[PDB]
């Protein structure tokens, strides 16, 4: 196994035992016609590795809007293109049914991450995210039976890899999360996104609350602007969010690989797919190529 497997002791989760916090990028809702299929590439994944020094890529797979999975097998095949080439390269890879309405599809989540443990549960780069983004519903009524559910079929064949399980509110109720905790499988962790403009510092405290109630954050999405995906870099607030992970370990993705004409993007429109110059990357892509470039140190 060449790299560390993942795991979740207590509050942090770990690679290869050891509390760090790890950075990298999220790829865009792959559904075709959607536009951003093309970034879904072995060449783009090698790219995030060697010029950003990303540790983790995340492939975020829509399910139930036009030209997600449920209508269209080629959404899979381009989750797969990138889970094969970060498993090449040695990074991480986080699958994302990219989902706001997970709760209703529970057959085909069940059916979809059974398969991929199947192919893929014996890397240690493969990490599950199965629900993205809940919206204003019940964690104990409605997420946490559904999850229940995806966890099981995915540990019965995989018994360890890393499971991510999203929070009300568009995954910022970890601390509700917290108080109803799924403690019947091991190497579960619970997701938080923010937005640098939308989401300040009473969010890190409901992150604060939750990982002091015991569990274990992994920040599988987050922007520089606002949480529509668009709007002004806000750098100071970004780089008060990274202290934050850094400080406590948590391990982050940035949206989002695309060149859609908004604020989140890293690319211009139209530009390469990979090798892209300062000229190619927006001013939140100029700033996230910094961020992860330098996460190391
Ligand atoms: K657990
Ligand atoms: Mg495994
Ligand atoms: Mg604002």
């Amino acid at each position: 196994m060449d790299v560390p497997a993942v795991s979740v002791s207590g509050n942090q989760v770990l690679f290869g035992g050891q509390a760090k916090s790890l950075a990298g990028n999220s790829f865009f809702w792959s559904n075709t016609g959607w536009g951003q299929e093309r970034f879904y590439t072995a060449e783009t994944v090698r790219w995030l590795k060697s010029d950003f020094k990303a540790s983790i890529v995340r492939a975020s797979m829509g399910v139930d809007d036009e030209g997600g999975y449920l209508e269209d097998a080629s959404n899979k095949t381009r989750i797969e293109t990138v889970v094969d080439a970060a498993i090449a390269e040695d990074l991480y890879v986080i699958i994302d049914w990219h989902s706001h309405h997970a709760e209703d599809y529970r057959a085909e989540s069940i059916a979809f991450f059974e398969e991929m443990a199947r192919k893929y549960g014996n890397n240690n780069h493969v990490i599950y995210e199965i629900y993205n983004e809940p919206l204003q519903i019940s964690w104990s009524n409605t997420i946490k039976p559904y999850a229940e559910a995806v966890i099981g079929a995915i540990r019965a064949i995989d018994p360890d890899n890393l499971i991510i399980v999203g929070t009300p509110s568009w995954s910022q109720d970890v601390d509700a999360a917290s108080n109803d905790p799924i403690t019947s499988y091991s190497n579960i962790a619970y997701t938080l996104h923010f937005y640098a403009g939308t989401h300040q510092q009473w969010l890190r405290d409901k992150a604060t609350t939750a990982m002091n109630n015991g569990i274990a954050l992994f920040a599988t999405e987050w922007g520089t602007v606002d949480a529509d995906g668009d709007g002004a870099v806000n750098r100071s607030e970004t780089n008060a969010w990274m202290d934050f992970f850094k400080q406590n370990n948590i391990s982050h993705a940035n949206w989002v690989i695309s060149d859609k004409a908004e604020g989140s993007s890293l690319v211009n429109p139209n530009a390469p797919v990979s090798g892209w110059s300062s000229s190619d990357l927006t001013e939140s892509g100029n700033f996230v190529r910094d961020i992860v470039r330098n996460w190391g140190a």
